[PDB]
Order: C-alpha cells, then sequence, then structure tokens
C-alpha cells in the first residue's frame, strides 16, 4: 500500500498507472479512518476537499505527473494555516479561528501537488515537548501507545511514522520538530535562518525578534529525498517575513569535519542514548567522516541562556495573557520546568542574558569553522510515557530540563539540525543545509530504512 | 606643467596658466586624487602631506581628528610611491580616509570617548578598515565621536567637542559627527562611521556631506581584538557606512567593505541586488510626528522635484500614521540606557552625556519590568511588517533628516526634559530607520532617501537625481 512508500515510489506508481492520486489519497484516509482513533494525530481532516483535489489533478493530466509533490499526501501542523481549515493553537476559545489563506510554506507544498489531508496535533501554546491540547486531546506515539510523541510537532511526527502521510510540516523553538521526530522514529529537519519564510497571510500575533530568531519551519519524513524534496520546495525569499532571504542554498561542503557533543551541554543521558550516538559516530566513520571526541569547550551555559530567555518571556508576557485559557498541565510545565530558569521581573537581567546569547553565538561559529557539523544526542532518553510531564513539580522539572540539554541550544544560536530516527542530530552552520543532509545520507545508507508503525 | 598632454577641449589657453588654477588635493574626489596621480601630477606622499598640512592647520578649531598616524601613513604612501610611482594598484589606492574612533585601526586606541579606556591600543584592524586598507586607502588616524556613542553632539571627555566646519559655532552633530567634520572640512576624502539612531545621516546632513547607512547583510562589524558582546536588539538596529563629498566615493568605499565575514552573524553572503527598474517613491513629511522648520520642507520639496525630473513617481500623503516608530526606538534603546549601560559607566562618562541620557531618554524609557520591554520588542515587529508590506509599492522613502540645520554646539547641553521631548519631536524623521533595519542615504541638503533590506544600489542611484542637479559639495575651510 501506497502508506508504506516515500514520495518518489509513490509517484513512480502514478506515473506507471498503476494508482491513481485519488487512489493514494483513498489509501491514506482509509488508514487514518482504522487507526487514528488510538493516536489522535489528525485533529482536522479535510477528506472530501482533497479527494476533489486528487480527482481533479487525475482527471486533467492523468499518469502524466506536474509538479515536484503532485500524489503526495501531506501532514500539516496546526500552527501553519491551510486555506479553509481552523488553526488553534490547541485552545478552545480558538475553535472558530478560519483561515482564508495557506501560508507561505503550505502554499508552497500546494503549489508544487501536494495534497493536504488535514492538521496534526499540538500541545497549548506550542510550549511543550507532549503534544496534549484543550481541544484536541493527547497525541499517542505510534510506536508505543503508553508513550509520548513527543511535540511541539508531535500529530506530524506521529502521522508520518503511522503512515497516515508521506510528509509532515512543522516548527521548531525547543526541539519542537527533532524531538518529536526522534522518538516517533522518523526524520525532522529544523532549517535554518532564511531559507523558510514564516508568513502567515491572515494575520498572526506580532512577535519579539528575540523568539523569532530561534525558530525555524521544517518537514518530517520517512527518507531523506523527501526532506530535501519538501526544504527545497518551501525555500524561497518572501519579503513578508523581515528572517526570509534571497541568498540560495548553498552546496555540501567537501570533507566536513565532525565534533561530537555528549556532556559538553551538561545533559543527562541514557546508556541506549549513548550507544545510539557511538553507533552513529561509527556510521560516519565507516562513510569516510572525519568525527572527533572531546573537542568542544564547555557549553553547559547554552541551553540554560535558551531557557533564560524564553522562560522569562513566559513568565511575565504569556502566562498572564492566556493562564485560564489553556490545560492545567500547560500552565504547570511552564512554571515547573521555565520557572526555574525565569529571570524575574528587572529587565536589566534579560538585558544581559540577550549578551550572554550573542557571546555563546560567536564562540560556536568559531568553532564551527573547524567543526563544521555537530553529531549529538537529541532527547538524552528513549520515548518516555504519556504522563513524562503531567504536574511532575520543579525538582523533577529539573531533571527532565537536563535530560533534553542537547536540544535547544540549536535554537539559541540559530542553527540548522537533522534529527535522524535513533534519536541522534546532525547539527551545521547557518546556511549549511545541504552539507546536513549530505552526512544525513550516511547514516541512512547504513541503518535500515524506516517503515512505517501500526497503531495497536 | 609642460611635462603633461593640455587636452584640445581647453581652446587657447596656456598649459601652465590652466595649471595655476589647479585645487590641492584636500578640495579633490577620489577619482580626482587617483587621476592626478596616474598623470604623475601628485605622489602618494604629497596627497597625504597636503591633508596632514591642513589638518595642521586647522583642526584646533574643529577638534575633529583626535588620534593621527602621520608617521606611519606618510610610510604607508612613500612605500607605494616608491614600488609603483604613477601606477595605481587597489581601487582606493591614493585616497586618504578618516576613520571613526568606534573602528579599529591597528596602532590606534578605541576609546568611546573615554579618558578610562585611553590604553586601549589594537593590534589588529576591524574588518571594515583592513578592507578600506587591502584596497589601497590611506588611514589618516581616528575621528571625534561623544562619550559611548549616544549624542547627536560629538563631546567627548578624551577629546573635548567637534565643531562644524561650516560655522564653528554649532554643532557637527554625532556619533560621528568627527568623521562628518573631516570630510567637509577636507582633511579627508571619506570617512567611516555608523549609525543608531542617525549617527551617519545627521552628521553629514549637518555637515553638508553625503552619508550612507548601509543595511543588514552587507558590511561585516568584526574586531579582532575582542569587542564587547552585544545585545542583538541594538546590534539589529546599527550598520556601518561611509561618508563623502560625492555618491561615487559614497558607493566606492561600501563596494569595497561589502562581503560576508562569519564572525559577525548579521552579516551575509548574499550579493548586491541591482536597481530597481522604476521604483516609486513615498514623501515622508509628518508622518511620524517630526516638528519641522520651514527651511527643511523647502529643502523636502526641492528634492522631489529632483526626482520627478529624473522620471520617478513621488507620492506624497500615501504613509500611514508612523508616529510610534520613533517612539519605539527610544523605549528600546532607553530602557537599555538607563537599566545597563548607565549603571556600569556613570562615573566614566560626562555629565552633559549622562544628561542627555536622562532628559532625553528617560522621557521614553519602560523602567525595570521586563514585560514592558517585551511589548516594545512586538511593537517593532509589527511596525517592521507594516512598512515592509508599504515598501513593497513604495520601494523608496523620502523624508527628511533633522527637522533643523545644524543647531549651536550647546544645543542638547543640560536641557532638561521638556526641552529634551522638544529635541526628540524634531528628529522624528531619523530613528525609524534604525528600528526597521533600513539602509539610507543622507544627502548634502539634510533630506534622505530610505529603501528596503538588501537594496542599497536602488538607493544611490535615487541619490543620483539629486547629485545630477544640485552644486557639487565644497570643502569649508575652519574659520
Amino acid at each position: 500500500e501506497t502508506t508504506r512508500l516515500t514520495a518518489t515510489e509513490i509517484r513512480a506508481r502514478i506515473s506507471e498507472g498503476a494508482a491513481s492520486r485519488e487512489e493514494v489519497v483513498h489509501e491514506h484516509l482509509d488508514r487514518i479512518d482504522e487507526f487514528n482513533a488510538l493516536t489522535n494525530s489528525f485533529v482536522e481532516l479535510r477528506a472530501d476537499q482533497v479527494l476533489e483535489e486528487a480527482r481533479a489533478a487525475d482527471r486533467e493530466f492523468g499518469s502524466t505527473l506536474g509538479g515536484p509533490l503532485d500524489g503526495v499526501p501531506l501532514s500539516i501542523k496546526d500552527s501553519y494555516s491551510v486555506a479553509g481549515l481552523h488553526r488553534t493553537d490547541g485552545l478552545p476559545v480558538n475553535a472558530d479561528v478560519l483561515d482564508a489563506q495557506d501560508d507561505v510554506a503550505t502554499a508552497r507544498l500546494r503549489a508544487a501537488g501536494g495534497l493536504v489531508l488535514g492538521h496534526a496535533g499540538i500541545p497549548d501554546l506550542c510550549i511543550r515537548w507532549n503534544s496534549v491540547s484543550g481541544l484536541y486531546g493527547a497525541v499517542r506515539n505510534p510506536r508505543d501507545l503508553s508513550r509520548t510523541a513527543g511535540g511541539s510537532s508531535g500529530g506530524d511526527a506521529a502521522n508520518v511514522a503511522a503512515g497516515f502521510a508521506t510528509i509532515g510540516l512543522g516548527g521548531d523553538l525547543g526541539g519542537s520538530i527533532r524531538v518529536p521526530a526522534s522518538w516517533c522514529g522518523v526524520y525532522g529537519f529544523r532549517t535554518g535562518p532564511g531559507r523558510i519564510p514564516d508568513v502567515n497571510p491572515n494575520g498572526g500575533r506580532s512577535r519579539n525578534v528575540v523568539m523569532e530568531l530561534m525558530a525555524q519551519i521544517g518537514p518530517i519524513a520517512r527518507s531523506i529525498d523527501d526532506i530535501e524534496l519538501a526544504f527545497r520546495i518551501m525555500t524561497g525569499v518572501d519579503r513578508r517575513d523581515t528572517m526570509s532571504s534571497p541568498l540560495g542554498l548553498i552546496e555540501p561542503i567537501e570533507a566536513p569535519r565532525v565534533a561530537v557533543l555528549r556532556h559538553e551541554t551538561g545533559a543527562v543521558l541514557d546508556s541506549s542514548v549513548e550507544e545510539q550516538l557511538d553507533a552513529t559516530i561509527e556510521m560516519l566513520r565507516a562513510e569516510g567522516y572525519v568525527v572527533e571526541e572531546n573537542v568542544l569547550p564547555d557549553l553547559h551555559r547554552a541551553p540554560e541562556v535558551w531557557a533564560e530567555i524564553v522562560g522569562t518571556e513566559l513568565i511575565h508576557r504569556v502566562l498572564p495573557e492566556v493562564a485560564e485559557l489553556v490545560i492545567a498541565s500547560e500552565r504547570m510545565h511552564i512554571v515547573d520546568m521555565f520557572g526555574a530558569y525565569e529571570l524575574g521581573a528587572d529587565v536589566g537581567a534579560y538585558l544581559t542574558a540577550l549578551e550572554e546569547r550573542s557571546s555563546i553565538q560567536m564562540t560556536v561559529a568559531a568553532l564551527m569553522e573547524r567543526y563544521q557539523l555537530i553529531l549529538a544526542p537529541v532527547a538524552g532518553m528513549p520515548a518516555p510515557p504519556l504522563d513524562f510531564d503531567d504536574h511532575i513539580g520543579r525538582e523533577a522539572s529539573i531533571a527532565l530540563f537536563d535530560q533534553m540539554r542537547c536540544v535547544p541550544w540549536v535554537n539559541l544560536l540559530g542553527l540548522p539540525s537533522l534529527a535522524l530516527p535513533n534519536g541522534i542530530q546532525l547539527v551545521g552552520r547557518k546556511h549549511d543545509e545541504l552539507t546536513i543532509l549530505a552526512a544525513g545520507r550516511a547514516y541512512e545508507r547504513r541503518a535500515p530504512r524506516v517503515e512505517i508503525a501500526t497503531p495497536a
């Protein structure tokens, strides 16, 4: 069935006349209807509408493929507007927010022929590594339904892992692509500054530049070719996003040196995660990369400064506004974890943190002239139980943060990173996305192909 | 004179007679200096001596060149002469430069105007300086600044007050006042400054020269000696750029300094974008709430007519109410100055600088609550998005710089809160440009052309509508 196949494989079936686009969509919709009650990962569907799109293309063009995503079913995170779908942030108060226009990233996927099946589940506010909302409930991991799918792009990761869609669209502010992609055993690519514009023609709330500098859009998929396809389609300037650039993609570096991050950000790692890190080092070396351990300086401040900057804003701006609109577990995750790092009410403390961010960014940029890739864990543990961050208190929330210290430094410093299905990531410099994907292909050449999960 | 051709376009007059009107190189543009060197009519050493001699005669009046490297630059010039003669090297070979105190020059001190920093001797050039020197530029020295580079009046504890060479009773502006004054006085051909709240445009306009604030990505700010770490918010609002007496010299310096350096997170490898075919121009007059003198409105109107004559479509009364834009700049900058900067350096800065910050920025600063600062950062993003959308239709904005011509030297000296608000209101066409991260060219008549991010060449092309029609910029002799 096409639910098990990559985008290239689906398109080959269509071009050979072995499947219609409508048949492909029906296969995915039927699988969703069978298993989505268990994962709760597709939270809003557009079944009739996407079948009409598929049929339209079948009738007009038949087996001739149009754009590069023609025939390919897609999952889109609730956060990214899709014309005719609701954009809620997980909140019951926003249940009536229905968008007239696609976001630019979504529009590019659809213009290329992509078939959007619906919107994917998220946590309230998209601030959580567990996709639990007031409006839709909890996303459950298709690999083990007792476990979190991660977050904030947990629904998209779950949809791709379950074979409900071929490619997903998420975003990453504090691991929000990489964490759920790894915990659901799929690829998740956080792009870097400039490449994919974040433009919502329906009117978003205005954001602090500091927060905008740390967030990037990216695809989730079961193969690197699908990651790259979606990445290339979405890349391109749009001057409605200040952060967008017309700079082209840069061809992969010849013989990049790889530095290994293990404990240098202070992360607390399970033995099983250390074993995957070691396995990935082995794979890269067998593919001819030079990989070096114990070359990075003490970077424990990097995830801390992320939490200070983000936490101060959540505690002093966001919670005061939305505390009554979010589920209690969301409020308490913010208070329990981000409350441990927030800087208090004094603007001077926040300004000092912003200076430290710049200092760390410059230090890491300088060392990445020698080590153009950093290989690191994503999470310090495999997918935890659904309740792992539910009303756990301050002490346990500090422990959770310590398990996640290989994640948010990437956001702080504005770097692209590919999460691999084994929970290890490849981080690159700004603008060096294709170098990252080349290293990803080295892992892909060595590890078994990603297979879909059947929720049970 | 007899060693040169006397071109036939000059009918009848003796060659020697014609040449007896040839002005000293202190009056010439970079192209004219280079033509004289290439013809064998001047050596580089001669050019440098002419400038250093003029500085020695008149710099006690302007106080604009604050730290010279006379012996060193003379050695550079002699070395280039001895090796290469009348053959030009790089595109800036033979051209004397002024560099703002802020930007490292190897063997000079970077002080921020503060006597405590008189021992900060830099071993290396900043990247921007290095690029100018590698192209052949001859750095004469460092130029004057205000304490902390936060003032539209270049007054320091270390060097005293820069005075306007066009009228010594008036301010030269700031914070790049020394460089504007050096260029206006004919002490150097090109100056290098920076612009956080008008710090190039204001002194350039008040000194009657061109000043170009470049935009995001183009010129890297890299100090190999180790600068202080800065808030990204402040970094997003500041850009380096040249000050000169012609647009060719602006463009030459800009092109030399442009190029990626990954030691500056804001630097981009993006190339220059060719000028837009037929950009529409929007006129900013009172839409940011500025209080404008009649004389400034007359220059704005004159410039509209020059642009229309060149073929630009120029529209008035098309901008929305943008009075919040300069206010948000003052809120963001002021809060950092009052809650971070002054607590650390108040004892090291001159009282008039501290009092300018309290009197003016204290009117806008947000207090100690981080929530208020975060709110202002959101508003900055909102305004930026709004203006970016408008600038898809109006790719250039024509605006005053200051609301008045160069004020008296004491215009911001211990003036108090109410007078400081009035001064801010006169300057409201200035700092919105910084807030939103936009390039802008200030013309010598105190009017500016603002463009979108990455659109520097479109701006310079529009500036040439003025240069084609206006009298050439002439140097002033301080008296």
